[PDB]
């Protein structure tokens, strides 16, 4: 309901990687002053992949399978870490690798072979550019519109749903599809249909949205606006400050994610940040648009 309990809070943390939970930086504006950003949780350069994700991403996982939604989207300028967070590499796998193996392994044991519940993995690979919604597995197939059933969950009719159940049938779609990604929101959604298969055989559905988002050098508050990435700031802030008014139909983004962001659902956002002179604007930028709290100081 609307009433009867505000919604679940956007969770907010900031990743500062290497050169190659408040947070403290300089003002060039006045050199007397100093900003403090406050976030949920905050990673400095020694924080590995595992720690990210055990973190904060592996302890939702569960939500899933109680038929709860659950968002993670990585925000920050091109070069930050936005990419090394959400995929990584074989040698340092990312938030993508570590939840998949997990979720099914998760899935293939609470829906084995006599367990009182049926289990099955689907994955949707979207990309969001232009404010177009596009197929990233059935590319050259258009913008698809998202439509909103009866019971207030988002679908997107005719976007193409792959099973899944080991992590080669993940690699399958998932890496070929992976291959402009700076200027585009990467959506992979992972979805556990859940059939109950004793009394009182309830059905469930838990979606899980892993983004890899465009580079937030199109996001400074009043370059070119983001209209994504600009209302996904005002969805936040809606969530994270109790607003009355939560403008989720202002962009194709956040109407994605209406189901999947504030409600009961799970969400994390992370602000992917960098260390060196050359980022300095753009970091001030994703601390302001990221930060649940600023103070000067
Ligand atoms: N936490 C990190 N530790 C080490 N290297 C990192 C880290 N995050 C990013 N990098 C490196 O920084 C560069 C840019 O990162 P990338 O993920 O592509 O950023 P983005 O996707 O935000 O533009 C790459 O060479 C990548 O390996
Ligand atoms: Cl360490
Ligand atoms: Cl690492
Ligand atoms: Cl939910
Ligand atoms: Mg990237
Ligand atoms: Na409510």
């Amino acid at each position: 309901l609307y009433f009867q309990g505000p919604p679940a809070r956007v969770r907010v943390a900031v990743r500062l990687r290497p050169f190659v939970c408040s947070l403290e930086i300089a003002n060039w504006r006045n050199h007397q002053e100093t900003l403090k950003y406050q976030f949920d949780a905050f990673y400095g350069e020694r924080s590995t992949q595992q720690d990210i994700y055990a973190g904060s991403v592996q302890p939702i996982l569960r939500h899933l399978l109680e038929g709860q939604n659950a968002s993670v989207l990585a925000y920050g300028p091109t070069g930050a870490g936005k990419t090394h967070t959400m995929l990584g590499s074989p040698e340092q796998p990312g938030v993508i690798p570590r939840a998949l193996m997990d979720l099914l392994q998760l899935t293939r044991e609470e829906g084995a072979e006599g367990r009182p519940w049926a289990l099955s993995v689907t994955m949707s690979y979207l990309e969001i550019y232009q404010e177009k919604v596009l197929d990233l597995l059935d590319p050259a197939s258009g913008d698809l519109v998202i439509r909103e059933d009866c019971r207030g969950n988002i679908l997107i009719p005719g976007l193409s749903q792959k099973p899944i159940s080991s992590f080669a049938d993940f690699e399958r779609h998932f890496l070929p599809a992976s291959r402009r990604s700076s200027r585009s929101h990467a959506v992979l959604l992972v979805k556990v249909d859940q059939r109950e298969r004793l009394a009182p055989f309830r059905q469930r559905e838990g979606k899980l949205y892993l983004i890899d988002l465009a580079g937030s050098e199109d996001n400074r508050r009043t370059g070119a606006i983001n209209t994504s990435l600009f209302v996904l700031g005002k969805v936040v802030d809606a969530l994270n400050q109790g607003l009355p008014r939560v403008p989720y139909r202002d962009s194709k983004l956040t109407r994605l994610l209406q189901d999947s962001l504030g409600g009961s659902a799970h969400s994390i956002l992370i602000a992917n940040i960098a260390p060196e002179r050359r980022f300095y604007l753009d970091t001030v930028s994703a601390l302001n648009f990221a930060a649940r709290s600023k103070e000067v100081i």
